């Protein structure tokens, strides 16, 4: 069981070594074609790639590459679209990812500058009046309005295939304060932001998979997903004994590799998982708790 799984690691401070056992028990799967030589650009890091048996193909003839992986949780019965941050020459292609799989809502867990450096392009139009046009994929993508929380904020977007001229709502939820290779504030916060999605209707069955993403894709998209994925198979059978945190994020590495890049990740997952368990288990008012502690206003 996970809380005293917790203590018993916190107690022993051996949460390093909880997490590199992980990572020797990790998948291994080829990644030919993203290693491709004409694909070397669509890659933002040599050592981040998509599995072939789990990567999303783009529906062009040309070239069906795009550093994103689907990571499939069948006992879950949820979805998850990982990718990159989209580089300068891929944001046609990522919008293209989008609209192929009926996507309904992206999550960016990053800052497009972080530490000084551009850690992702500018893949969305940040005023109303200016409209973006991605040429090569032939879409057309509008701001529609925007609500600007403390930590992070929700835009309502529209994607248009110009081919068809068929529009679609697409919503950004992007948290703005969760550093690279961190943790979020507090699991709190986390939280109030994840259960923001959910209630969107972006992570629903009826819509294709959401699109999440950060710069690599693998570590704070990796902790949001594994978060995510354990809080409803505990929702499934109400039982939060029988959830498997370190069995549910090896199962989520057979679709891509390095999900959650630090032991304070894992350590965080676990914390906002068991907190998250009091809503699941009944206590509805944790959520308007939840709310309150991460300040959003
Ligand atoms: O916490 C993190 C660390 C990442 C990272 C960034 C560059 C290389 C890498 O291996 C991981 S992320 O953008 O996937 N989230
Ligand atoms: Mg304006």
């Amino acid at each position: 069981e996970m809380e005293k799984e917790f203590e018993q690691i916190d107690k022993s401070g051996s949460w390093a070594a909880i997490y590199q056992d992980i990572r020797h028990e990790a998948s291994d799967f080829p990644c030919r074609v993203a290693k491709l030589p004409k694909n070397k650009n669509r890659n933002r890091y040599r050592d981040v790639s998509p599995f072939d048996h789990s990567r999303i193909k783009l529906h062009q003839e040309d070239n069906d590459y795009i550093n994103a992986s689907l990571i499939k949780m069948e006992e879950a019965q949820r979805s998850y679209i990982l990718t990159q941050g989209p580089l300068p020459n891929t944001c046609g292609h990522f919008w293209e990812m989008v609209w192929e799989q009926k996507s309904r809502g992206v999550v960016m867990l990053n800052r497009v500058m972080e530490k000084g450096s551009l850690k992702c392009a500018q893949y969305w139009p940040q005023k109303e009046e200016k409209e973006m046009i991605f040429e090569d994929t032939n879409l057309k993508l509008t701001l529609i309005s925007e609500d600007i929380k403390s930590y992070y904020t929700v835009r309502q977007l529209e994607l248009e295939n110009l081919t068809t001229q068929e529009t679609r709502e697409i919503l950004h939820f992007h948290y703005t304060t969760w550093p690279d290779f961190g943790v979020p504030e507090s699991p709190a916060s986390f939280l109030n932001f994840l259960f923001k999605v959910r209630e969107s209707g972006s992570l629903s069955p009826e819509h294709g998979p959401v699109v999440v993403h950060c710069s690599a894709g693998i570590g704070r998209s990796g902790t949001f997903c594994l978060a995510d994925t354990c809080l409803l198979l505990m929702d499934k059978r109400k039982d939060p004994s029988s959830v498997d945190i370190k069995k549910v994020l090896l199962e989520m590495r057979k679709f891509r590799m390095g999900l959650i890049q630090t032991a304070d990740q894992l350590r965080f997952s676990y914390l906002a998982v068991i907190e998250g368990a009091k809503f699941i288990m009944g206590d509805s008012s944790v959520q308007d708790q939840w709310k309150e502690l991460s300040h959003e206003d």
